[PDB]
């Protein structure tokens, strides 16, 4: 018989008990007198996609009858195969086996509704028309991918096929040096090709050639490879024998093809100078703020002018500068090229992209570093200048192409930078609970805080908080059982560390302590909580001390002075109240 809502009944025993009582009722299931038809509606977004590039398609289910309305709501099952890669599955069950990956959408048709959606964003790989093929299969809990039986007969086609287009390319182009010199130094072309879409299936060969340097020459075609992920290449053309014979403006015509893709790129201007003439050199100079001495972790802002001898062509082509720059603390660079560092992103505080603009001289290149350790010798930076684009920067390194050594030699500045250690003192020392702000009461667990401030705020963005260890000597010489041998900082080092104590261990209340605070980045100040326990009332002189922490090793004195000591002031303990708040 045909009914709209009907209820089954499942009992189930261990043993002789049963799991529910008097049963367990299911889910409202529909019984129809004929199989549902599915309509469906698909949609693309973009219609027209360039290779390599997601496109968003929407298919739109309509269910001839709803779903009951007390009932669960119905798992759809889309699996959706894009049209342009491989073959669509011939059974239910290759459906099934391919919706487990992303190609199979799962959604949930609501009960008393008759709609759905599926959307799936294939990246298509080969140019021109794709035209996908979807089927719905039911998401049970229990799916077996053999025996089920998709709600869909023939599977649906969408009657929208998805244009998918070649790839394009953008070029640019610099010259190193940017007037090259007759009989010189070769000239080297470094061509930057650009895709609109990053590859997938594996690294692709571009080839690139130039029918004229604007010297009617044809240099040897040159290949250039673009890496997996990657939408960016170089080629390089490295041309000797440019002349000066015609007039100073010249240009050079560059084309790259990517199999039947053809690109072509011609250079803005450039200007060879007469054979024989002296290259212009490029010369750097350096000022500091602020200036020597500075302390640690202080802001110091270096400003580097780069100097042209000759200013560039005004119609030529810009140049490129980078700049890489070492403040002077740690292992210094190997050479010139070794400066060359790795950077994930190009402006970051050791590189800095500029534009020595057609028509300038100079250019600036700013760099603000932090100082971390202390040395009274002083620090010399030291700067080198690169001429590449900052899109080809990244992937020189990859490409195997020596970056273009701007300069003769690394840039020293003139005078080391003196590093002082940073000053911390003891802000305040407050006691929880107190009688007064100066005695604590007795025979209860008091806490004293010690606030302890930095002059130089340690910096935001720094690699990790400085460390130090608090010790403390309460006095009345009862968990250590006798007073500290000497004042000095080796004895008040020597105490144990408490820091990850608990109320329970015997350590908790002890008359010597040693604790480890982290300053973390971007904070000026930090706190150390030591608990105390005075059993009896009398004089008490306690004494603190505060030291620099490295490597879980306790440092010498945070105070700048060999043996410095932060003595509180002297008091006797009186009796506690025994008021209750409330
Ligand atoms: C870049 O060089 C080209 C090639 O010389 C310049 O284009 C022509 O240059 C000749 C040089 O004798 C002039 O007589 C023409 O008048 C130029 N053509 C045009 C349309 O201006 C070009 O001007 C140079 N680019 C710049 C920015 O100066």
């Amino acid at each position: 018989a045909a009914a709209a809502s009907l209820q089954g009944k499942l009992q189930c025993f261990i043993g002789s008990t049963p799991l529910w009582d008097p049963y367990y009722p299911t889910p409202v299931f529909q019984v129809l007198a004929a199989a549902p038809t599915y309509t469906l509606s698909a949609s693309v977004t973009p219609a027209v996609v360039p290779v390599d590039t997601a496109t968003l398609w929407t298919y739109n289910i309509i269910r001839s009858v709803p779903v009951p309305a007390g009932g669960p709501s119905l798992p759809i099952l889309c699996s959706f195969w894009d049209g342009k890669t491989g073959a669509a599955p011939t059974t239910d069950a290759g459906w099934a086996a391919l919706a487990g990956s992303a190609n199979g959408k799962g959604t949930s048709m609501a009960p008393g509704s008759t709609t759905a959606t599926c959307s799936f964003t294939p990246s298509y790989s080969t140019t021109g028309t794709a035209t996908p093929t979807l089927q719905l299969i039911q998401n049970s809990f229990a799916l077996d991918a053999a025996t089920t039986v998709g709600f869909l007969s023939p599977v649906y086609t969408a009657p929208a096929f998805a244009t998918v287009t070649a790839a394009s390319y953008t070029i640019s182009s610099y010259l190193n040096p940017v007037t090259p010199v007759a009989g010189g130094a070769a000239a080297v072309w470094r061509i930057v090709i650009t895709r609109n879409a990053a590859v997938t299936a594996s690294a692709k060969t571009l080839t690139c050639q130039m029918p004229d340097n604007g010297q009617g020459g044809s240099p040897a075609d040159v290949t250039a490879d673009i890496a997996v992920g990657g939408t960016t290449t170089v080629c390089v053309f490295s041309i000797a024998g440019y002349t000066t014979a015609t007039p100073g403006p010249y240009f050079a015509t560059v084309n790259v093809v990517d199999g039947a893709v053809t690109t072509s790129h011609i250079t803005k201007n450039f200007t060879v100078l007469a054979s024989g003439t002296t290259a212009p050199t490029y010369a750097v100079t350096s000022v500091v703020s602020p200036a020597t001495p500075v302390k640690v972790s202080t802001p110091v802002t270096y400003t580097f002018t780069i100097t042209r001898t000759t200013a560039v062509p005004a119609g030529g082509i810009p140049q490129p500068i980078i700049c890489e720059f070492f403040n002077g603390e740690g292992t210094a660079p190997a050479s010139a090229a070794a400066y060359w560092r790795v950077s994930t992103t190009i402006p970051d505080a050791d590189t800095v992209v500029a534009v020595m603009a057609p028509g300038e001289t100079t250019t600036t290149c700013t760099f603000t570093t932090y100082y971390t350790t202390v040395s009274a010798g002083g620090f010399t930076a030291k700067l080198m200048v690169f001429g590449e684009s900052a899109t080809a920067a990244p992937l020189l390194t990859s490409l195997s192409v020596t970056p273009s050594q701007l300069l003769a030699a690394v840039h020293s500045f003139a005078t080391p930078m003196v590093v002082a250690a940073a000053v911390v003192a003891v802000e305040s020392t407050t006691i929880s609970p107190n009688y007064n702000p100066t005695t604590p009461y007795t025979n209860i667990p008091t806490y004293f805080t010690f606030t302890l401030l930095r002059d130089p705020p340690v910096p935001p963005s720094a690699s990790s908080g400085v460390q130090f260890a608090c010790a403390l000597y309460t006095g009345q010489n009862v968990n250590p059982a006798s007073a500290p041998s000497a004042i000095t900082d080796a004895v008040y080092k020597t105490f144990t560390d408490v820091t990850t104590a608990v109320a329970t261990d015997a350590n908790y209340f002890a008359d010597q302590q040693l604790r480890v605070v982290t300053m973390a980045p971007g904070t000026g100040r930090v706190s150390c909580t030591f608990p105390t326990l005075y059993a009896a009332a009398g004089p008490f002189s306690p004494k603190f001390f505060v030291f620099e922490y490295a490597s879980s090793t306790v440092g010498a004195n945070a105070l700048a002075v060999a043996d410095t000591v932060t003595s509180l002031t002297s008091f006797t303990t009186q009796a506690a109240p025994t008021f209750i708040t409330g």
